[PDB]
């Protein structure tokens, strides 16, 4: 499965925003089959956006449990001729869909799309009743996994072990998708670099020939089968080889972005196209002030805008897989990208207060065998759809686990293995936690570049710049010793509230942002092993409500209207007085 | 008239803090002598300190009218055989005063100290009510002038025209002083460099003696009779000059500090000691965050440590006298201070808004004779006591008064040629409104240097930087070919609430602040005659209340409350890179 895109394939975008939206307090829905009739006492919500703060009202926000969209559609006149077929581009945990009293869909994933072919349940010209009922609920066979906890009550309230507010609902692209009557599934593409290769497999019902056009899309060079090879002679150039299927009567065109990708990873650097490189960027969320994580073009542009100006030449998708729009953006824009999947909390070490979670991590009572299955379910959702985007770097298989207990590397060492299995071109990492430092971590042996998400001075050095120093570079000397990998620093930043100012630089201030982040900087110029920096986080998100979080988390570079603190002059003046892709050396 | 300092010179400090106030409202106290007896219904208020915010009371902020004071005190046992005076050293703008129902005092005049001998009236050894009725008032022959307005009602309300907020209160030391029953008025001393002489002048009850003794205390020359020369061969040397009174039985001592002081100005270059100098720093204010105007230890200790470290070596007495605590201090610390007297607001071009104000500037409704004559009290008041601190290197008359109307430079010129006959030793100034430019100002002839308050890119040019630097240096040009004088520019700054960041460098953000400070420094860099840049105000002040000023006026390099914005760390950078007292050269 890859991306809807137009020519003579055809589509009507069903982000007509309002729906009917209502909330299934006491779970009726199923039972009375409410897809059957219009929604009984609804109002109406966005479907670009999350649903949760959309109606400023704190039972909606914090509610667990099943909630149900409607929307009524024509369905164009021309297409009586055709598959009709429904897409959604996400939508947030879990997603079942009724076209007219026909059930038609089921997911289990959140950033992800799923579709279906509808064709037999409408006809052309005319309205059909479209339900949708989303559940927000995490268990440890989720990912991210939870703990549902019902009380003395009745009422459910969904514990869970990530940072991020467990925002829900149809978050990205709602589509109804035609494509002539031959061709249905998916294309690859693998492209090599010699110091000029590619190659094509498409599967679809009948002979296809395919074409390398160019960015003047004047023909480069041509094949056509399934199999082959052609041959050719900041941001990136993009050819288009344009795959094309003949057959039964009807001819069909998918036209395909390809760019000249190359890398593995070579002792102690990260090359593109046999260059050594420095990541600069940043780890970002999806999250703003009033739709959640609901796409937004407008966002899009303006923090892209963000990025270009500050020298970020690169980003990870945190902690679950983006809006593929992003991605299609870095392709256009030659903006490097770490793919993450959504499988983030596999570890209990992290929760800091005063408050029974499981005692064995890597246990049936936990993270099981149903765990590790779902879990390599979502790499292979995650890699199915952007294995064609040169954006795409670098996969990550989690986000910060604990891996002290026993079972750990039992359970991670089939997933990388397999990940390899599932695309051996890009490189393989599993972002490593504080407290899994060089001496103890179980699992770095597995991946081709670790990443290291580090706070000293923060969480650990009690704000003391001058002892965190020293600690972070034996640490860092002592990873790579371990293990002669790459190392890219992927979290760095400390929660800082714009207006914070203080003559004693102390924890929480402006200046003590600029000046950790200045430090971090000065032991990565030293470094051998670091070829890249992307500090925590580009602006601040929110989060569930804690005595650690006010908030949110403000570890941003810029607020969550997107204002610059004085941090982010501190980096767009390191980041652009570099040059592209070269580290600062030692002075 | 001096600063009382004790040796067999003696006193009790009457900042006793807690005396019994009550507000007049009904203007019973004159008709009732409330001086009298015990205050009705009275509350506790602190005596170093402003009477407006520290009843956190609207209705005793903005009061207008007579308010009481009164304390108890025992004259201390060891003083029968003395003189028993009673000094106020600032009761800001007018006081009278009755030792238990005989009165003693009376003096207008906001930020000048007034004292009286009361051993009449005392007796060692028992207690003395002490009352005090204190008015804020301001009308056309005050210094600063305003008009008072009685509405339908009989509800007086007042009018001034200064930015700063008319506190008033007691807010300076207040002081029970003994000394010797020969000595008791004024001593002066002057002081020349060649390329090493001095002068001194006592009035008391006898013969005089002098020795100069130097920072070892060990005596460096001596002479003794009223008159005559001794000679000798970032922060400054301060000799000491003992100055004894031989007489009667009775003998009496007064140490007074004394610094190598010497400079005139010289066509475009104001000199110390015949070099070169630039002014950095500040105008100030007095005003902090409960006490008002009152004068408080703990905040002169750290502002000068904040002064210190952002590198100014210099600040101006913005609008009114200072407490003698900050020039003392400025003594010991070299700190270059341009004293400015209470003559703010003679000027009724700058009020702005939506709002009957007196038609003709210099007439007998407003600046009169009596103003005229009121105002050369206060100049007379302020060298009177500040003559003999080295720190002091200028007088200004006033500050941005209007010039423009008939009758300007006939009010103003006897005031700039009086004060230069009460001392020729310092070279006099009048700070220089925005609108009454080069082609324009009537009175600038008068004056050594000139100084400029200058908004270009606020006020006048909308927020427009690369069009206010073209008008600021135009203007600079023309100033000083119109005068060849050297150029100060007092005031520059712009409103930024701390906070507010923007990607657009807007005004009102801490980028528009840095961003505007460095364009103007940009241009002084490149006029020959500015010899000295003082940011307007260090720190952010209360006003009275209008839809231009949010909570006061926010032109402060730091908050109210001490905290630095991202401009404190742009001048830091500036002010410390050049050397000391010297002009960084055009790149
Ligand atoms: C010490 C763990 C740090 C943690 N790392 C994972 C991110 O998802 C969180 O945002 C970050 C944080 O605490 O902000
Ligand atoms: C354009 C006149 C500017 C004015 N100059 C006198 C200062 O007393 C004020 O504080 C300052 C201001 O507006 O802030």
């Amino acid at each position: 499965m890859l991306r809807p895109v137009e020519t003579p394939t055809r589509e009507i975008k069903k982000l007509d925003g309002l729906w009917a939206f209502s909330l299934d307090r006491e779970n009726c829905g199923i039972d009375q089959r409410w897809w059957e009739s219009a929604l009984q006492e609804s109002r109406a919500i966005a479907v670009p956006g999350s649903f949760n703060d959309q109606f400023a009202d704190a039972d909606i926000r914090n509610y667990a449990g099943n909630v149900w969209y409607q929307r009524e559609v024509f369905i164009p006149k021309g297409w009586a001729g055709q598959r009709i077929v429904l897409r959604f581009d996400a939508v947030t945990h879990y997603g079942k869909v009724w076209v007219n009293n026909q059930e038609v869909m089921e997911h289990q994933g959140g950033y992800t799309p799923f579709e279906a072919d509808v064709t037999p349940y409408v006809i052309a010209g005319k309205s059909v009743r479209i339900t949708v009922c989303v559940n927000n609920e995490l268990n440890w066979q989720t990912i991210p996994p939870g703990m549902v906890i019902t009380d003395e009550n009745g009422k459910k309230k969904q514990s869970y072990f990530h940072d991020f507010f467990n925002y829900a609902g149809i978050h990205r692209s709602v589509m109804l998708y035609t494509t002539p009557n031959t061709w249905v599934d998916d294309i690859t593409v693998v492209t090599h670099v010699a110091q000029a290769s590619v190659d094509w497999q498409v599967v679809a019902n009948g002979d296809v020939s395919v074409e390398l056009r160019d960015a003047d899309q004047q023909v480069v060079a041509t094949g056509q089968g399934t199999s082959g090879t052609l041959q050719v002679v900041g941001e990136g150039y993009l050819y288009e080889l344009c795959v094309t299927a003949k057959s039964q009567t009807e001819c069909d065109i998918y036209p395909l972005r390809v760019g000249i990708r190359s890398v593995a990873v070579k002792g102690e650097q990260f090359l593109i196209n046999h260059k050594p490189f420095y990541f600069t960027g940043f780890g970002r969320h999806e999250d703003a002030d009033l739709r959640g994580k609901g796409f937004d073009n407008v966002l899009m542009v303006h923090d892209h805008a963000l990025m270009d100006w500050i020298g970020a030449n690169s980003y990870r998708t945190s902690h679950y897989p983006y809006a593929e729009e992003m991605l299609d953006w870095a392709d256009e824009h030659g903006i490097v990208v770490i793919d993450e999947t959504a499988a983030v909390g596999f570890n209990l070490s992290l929760g800091i207060g005063f408050e029974n979670k499981p005692k064995e991590l890597y246990s049936e009572e936990a993270v099981n065998g149903e765990t590790q299955q779902a879990h390599l379910q979502a790499i292979k959702e995650l890699i199915a759809r952007d294995k064609n985007h040169p954006s795409v770097v670098m996969w990550s298989i989690a986000n910060e686990p604990d891996t002290r207990p026993q079972g750990a590397r039992e359970y991670f060492a089939p997933l990388a293995e397999a990940t390899r299995k599932l695309d051996p071109t890009r490189p393989i990492t599993c972002v490593n936690v504080m407290f899994c430092d060089a001496h103890t971590d179980t699992i770095s042996d597995l991946f081709d570049v670790l990443c290291l998400n580090r706070y000293y001075g923060w969480y650990v050095q009690s704000g003391d710049l001058e002892t965190a120093e020293k600690v972070l570079e034996k640490e860092l000397l002592a990873w790579q010793e371990k293990l002669h990998q790459p190392i890219i620093i992927t979290e760095y930043g400390v929660d800082t509230l714009a207006g914070l100012h203080s003559m004693y630089t102390d924890m929480w201030s402006e200046e003590y942002q600029c000046a950790w982040l200045d430090m971090y900087h000065r032991v990565f110029d030293r470094v051998s092993a670091v070829v890249g920096e992307q500090v925590w986080n580009f602006a601040d998100f929110a989060t569930s409500q804690g005595i650690l979080r006010v908030g949110g988390n403000k570890k941003g570079i810029f607020t969550r209207d997107r204002k610059p603190k004085s941090a982010a002059f501190l980096l767009q003046k390191r980041w652009t007085g570099m040059n592209f892709g070269e580290k600062p050396q030692q002075g």
